[PDB]
């Protein structure tokens, strides 16, 4: 008989190459071994277009309801994408919508294998990116001021008190952006980071540009140093670990020379950019896990990479591709493990451990996708296309579940 | 007799460890060989505090007047710095003020030596960062909305027409930021980049997050692709080079695996962060040149690093330090060379070439500062403190100028 689940996983489907890979993973790696229960939400671009993005909201509310979600990579449309898919509008990122509704910190960690050396010489130990999931430019307002003018931010309190600040006054076409964050969300982000550091017994590094952004970035800096002082200094001391703060340009300079082995806390944008930098340097974009940890008790598992649009275009031309499904597999296994821990179904957790170990063993034994074959030592035995890779994982699972 | 100058250089002095190094460079490397003419502006934190930052404006106007400036690294004060120096207020960055008044693109290039391998394995050729010098969060408005409220951006045109967009409405303390850029400045940035690429025969890479920032970042993207199409596509084709655009997280992922050898165009913030990443990976923060190229014909030479605050603290404790003056020397030599090219005084340009070559030769022969000694192969012969390093350069110049 198959492994049973107590509570369904909330399943958010997606786009392009990852959409292609998603059913292969379920059909070959999960369904033969688990009577998989999920609440399914299709966040493909066409279904979001059809529902005016309502399906994205519905999926986020369902994660709140059940507690644990697993998300496939999605297209965030720009004007090229509006033309390409014939869209009603440039829909907001489904990641931005979901992350805003859950709140939290996205922990991104390289998935390491013995036959790939890091791009960065000194890196000997994993660097985890702790990415603030809330606010900043992921909920922006923007105006194209085609006739220029006085450009301002304006805050009106709930009793009508107005506070204004002028960005610039211009006599020419200009572009304008406004962003926000909240004291409470920044606070939950500091704590999530400090807790993660303690649990993993790693130092925590944080950086902003507080010299330039004196009320905004400096608030992050002050909140972290206050919360650390009042709540974590002694805990950290006791655990043999340290909190380090510096300016953002300095921190990335320092990072190129470190041995790694820390938690790098990052503001939302920085976390996006640097989780890609870190994943790439350690191996590839596919060799990274990503989990949003909400201060409200929710969890969301995902790949850190996107839809692999470029590979999807090759797929559309009838070509086999060698897109690496590792991150998508680890999103499923992370989510299923968490679900089985919360539900008290340890057989589910054990299978997740197995699938993960089998994924590593297969790559380390020399059967891998093209992203890893380019960078492994010694050279790969077989360079498997996406479906061949997944079939070999299913086979090792059938031979064990 | 000493080398003569026709037009003075505008000299902007600065802070902490770089302030210490500045007169050593002039006294030992320049003054014995050049009758150095400069218009001197002290942008030390105390002099800026005294003049309410007026000296910063005066120095910027003088660069406009003469055409070429050379700038020492300066403290941008946050609250720690206000406490530390007893300041009237958290003064705005002097770099932000000067750069705003000149406009342009800051070209940042590693200074390479044969005895230091890059941190990033694949990097075989220099990566140049082309950093937009104007706008974005380097001219921000910010509000700490302690009682929450409706958070907006507002544009009022010169005929009183109001355009509003809501960032968020909140029922809790929040922070608010607004930034701008101009179509014209973005345009001069694209062109400076495309011209630099053509002159240097290197590809140009650019990236933003236009999927998230749909009116702001997407304007940069559209401006670049329009200007390239209408003005550079054929020139680039003819030169054997290519323009590449992608999302910012993807570009840094791609960068960890490239052999280098391109111009990386960067929005202002990205350019700050990544020029540090690139300098560090190639060698150290000191092994990088930086020049602002204004579309109005001005030039400003500087180090890419800051004041080396941490070393200054060691200096204050009576300790010799091994701070690397290379970037400060290259700012002088870059500026003096440009001045002699504009003035028709080739003896000045020849000396700059000499000093630069002697700097490289000394390091490559094994006499270097501690930042390079940590990372060179084979190991250094002597690890020279800052003043000893500079004395050895003067000696080689005395033995040649
Ligand atoms: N939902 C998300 O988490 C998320 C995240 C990022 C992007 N996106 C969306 O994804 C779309 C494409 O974005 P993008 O091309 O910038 O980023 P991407 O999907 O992360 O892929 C960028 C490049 O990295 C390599 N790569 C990424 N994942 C890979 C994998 N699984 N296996 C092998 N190689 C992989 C490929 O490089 P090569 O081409 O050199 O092979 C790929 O073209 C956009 O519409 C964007 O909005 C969504
Ligand atoms: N004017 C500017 O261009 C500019 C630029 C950046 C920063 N700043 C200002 O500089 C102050 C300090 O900023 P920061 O410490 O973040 O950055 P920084 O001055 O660039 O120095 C950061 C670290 O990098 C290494 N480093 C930088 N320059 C070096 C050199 N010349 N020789 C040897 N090592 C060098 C040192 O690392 P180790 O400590 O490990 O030895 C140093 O502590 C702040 O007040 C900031 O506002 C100004
Ligand atoms: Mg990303
Ligand atoms: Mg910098």
């Amino acid at each position: 008989m198959k492994i049973q689940m107590k509570t369904p996983l909330v399943e958010l489907d997606g786009d392009e190459m990852t959409r292609v890979l998603w059913p292969l993973i379920k059909d070959k790696l999960l369904l033969p071994f688990i009577d998989l229960q999920t609440e399914y939400y299709d966040l493909g671009i066409e279904e979001r277009d059809r529902t005016n993005d309502q399906i994205t909201i519905d999926a986020a509310e369902a994660i709140k309801k059940y507690g644990v979600g697993v998300k496939n990579a999605t297209i965030t449309p720009n004007q090229d994408r509006v033309e390409e898919y014939g869209l009603k509008e440039q829909w907001k990122s489904p990641n931005a919508t979901v992350r805003a509704m859950l709140d939290g910190t996205v922990f991104r960690k390289p998935i390491m294998v013995k036959n790939i050396k890091p791009s960065v010489r000194s890196w000997q130990k994993p660097i985890v990116v702790g990415r603030h999931a809330y606010g900043d430019f992921y909920k922006n307002a923007e105006i194209f001021a085609e006739a220029g003018g006085k450009l301002e931010i304006v805050v009106t309190d709930k009793n009508g008190k107005e506070t204004r600040q002028t960005i610039m006054e211009v006599d020419e076409p200009a572009i304008v952006q406004g962003i926000h964050n909240t004291v409470a969300s920044i606070g939950h982000f500091a704590r999530a980071c400090f807790e993660y550091s303690l649990d993993q017994k790693i130092d925590c590094w944080f950086a902003t540009k507080d010299t330039i952004s004196k009320q905004y970035d400096q608030r992050f800096k002050i909140i972290f140093e206050e919360i650390f002082a009042q709540e974590y200094k002694e805990k950290f001391a006791a655990a043999g670990i340290e909190y380090f703060y510096t300016l953002i340009d300095d921190v990335v300079a320092r990072m190129m020379k470190t041995e790694g082995g820390m938690l790098w806390a990052c503001k939302n944008y920085d976390g996006d950019v640097m989780s890609d930098m870190v994943a790439s340097a350690f191996g590839s974009l596919a060799m990274m896990s990503s989990v949003l940890v909400s201060p409200y008790g929710y969890f969301e598992y995902e790949a850190a990479h996107g839809t692999v649009q470029r590979h999807y275009y090759q797929h559309l031309k009838g070509e086999r591709t060698s897109t690496n499904p590792v991150a998508l597999i680890y999103a499923w296994t992370g989510a299923l493990r968490k679900r089985g821990e919360l539900d008290g179904t340890p057989d589910l957790c054990a299978f997740c451990d197995s699938l993960e170990a089998i994924t590593i063993e297969c790559i380390e034994s020399g059967y891998m996708t093209g992203d890893l074959a380019r960078i492994c030592e010694p050279a790969a035995i077989k360079v498997l296309d996406s479906i061949e890779f997944i079939d070999e994982l299913g086979k090792r699972l059938q031979q064990l579940k």
